[PDB]
């Protein structure tokens, strides 16, 4: 099957910036792979930059994607951070950053209970400690619920909206692995997913004009019967896949990278959004960019590291990776 991307993104009048990152995505999209890694928002300033820092020394070049977490700007319990002068603008101020420097920033939200009953992200399913926030009821109008998430998205929207103003685009990876249920976003199932997108999407790019933004709909894993959580194409820019392999294993992840084309259609452009060790930079699963997950699962830890240092060498010498000194400028 022939790949069908289109040229321009899903959002009306993309900003002068969104549109350079969009192109940028299409135009490297098969011939090269975009080094990430994401770092680790909360009270630790000097923990802002270490992952891309420690690529700096280690294997000689930042990556030209940095992820970034909303999970703190709003929820119980987190005034420390979204009042404090040090942290309510850490996210802003980290993709501004990057931006400045000609990288990519990719941002997600780990979106707490909108009720503010507990601090937790997590569902009843997940295992872990939890929300009981029902998301059948946050995509119905005029119930609290439906409050809620709108007060917390107006926050977010401000972010947003503030780096829209200063000629920043961004990834945006809202309401990701939903289809893993282990989030309050997905625990409902398909059907609510999809409305809570249309109601974020429309927020954002219709009533708020945030038209700096590129879409990521997080595909798996588990990618069994995703078609039946996809947005759509016209809410959707790049697909991306969040896959723990084994600790150690740099498999390509073919297979999925495969499946991704065929359930979309060829679509949309593929990436894999988070990963623990990156799949081997390889043009026959020519993800459009990785990104590791903080901590040990980027900076090597053990006798058995996720991306060990010799592998990190290797990969951000590579003629098919993009670091952030390959990048133009925006
Ligand atoms: C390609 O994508 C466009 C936009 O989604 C669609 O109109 C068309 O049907 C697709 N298929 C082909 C073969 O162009
Ligand atoms: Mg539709
Ligand atoms: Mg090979
Ligand atoms: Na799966
Ligand atoms: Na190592």
């Amino acid at each position: 099957q022939d790949w069908n991307i289109s040229s321009s993104p899903v959002t009306p009048s993309p900003s002068a910036g969104a549109q350079k990152l969009y192109s940028f995505l299409v135009q490297n999209f098969q011939k090269k792979i975009i080094s990430g890694a994401m770092t680790l928002q909360g009270g630790d300033e000097s923990a802002q930059t270490k992952e891309p820092d420690w690529l700096q020394q280690n294997a000689g070049h930042r990556p030209a994607l940095v992820g970034l977490d909303f999970m703190f700007q709003t929820g119980k319990g987190e005034e420390w951070y979204y009042n404090d002068s040090r942290f309510s603008k850490q996210v802003v101020n980290g993709a501004k950053s990057y931006w400045q420097k000609g990288g990519i920033p990719a941002l997600c939200w780990h979106w707490r209970d909108p009720s503010k009953d507990t601090d937790a992200f997590y569902s009843p399913s997940s295992g872990n400690s939890a929300t009981q926030f029902d998301a059948d009821q946050a995509v119905k109008s005029g119930t609290a619920e439906n409050k809620a998430i709108l007060q917390d998205l107006a926050v977010i929207a401000d972010q947003l909206q503030d780096l829209r103003d200063a000629g920043v685009a961004v990834l945006w990876r809202p309401l990701h692995e939903a289809s893993g249920k282990w989030f309050w976003w997905g625990y409902k199932g398909a059907d609510a997913l999809k409305k809570l997108w249309k109601i974020e999407f429309d927020y954002f790019v219709k009533e708020r004009n945030l038209n700096n933004l590129i879409w990521v709909f997080t595909a798996g894993t588990p990618i069994e019967g995703i078609a039946d959580w996809y947005p759509g194409d016209d809410m959707v820019d790049v697909i991306g896949m969040d896959i723990y392999a084994t600790q150690g294993d740099h498999a390509t992840q073919q297979d999925y990278f495969n499946q991704c084309k065929s359930i979309f259609k060829g679509r949309k452009i593929v990436a894999m959004s988070e990963c623990g060790s990156v799949p081997e930079p390889d043009l026959a699963a020519p993800w459009s960019f990785f990104m590791p997950w903080y901590n040990n699962y980027c900076i090597p830890e053990g006798s058995n590291p996720y991306n060990s240092l010799e592998f990190w060498k290797k990969t951000m010498s590579s003629s098919l990776v993009i670091t952030l000194d390959n990048m133009p400028g925006w």
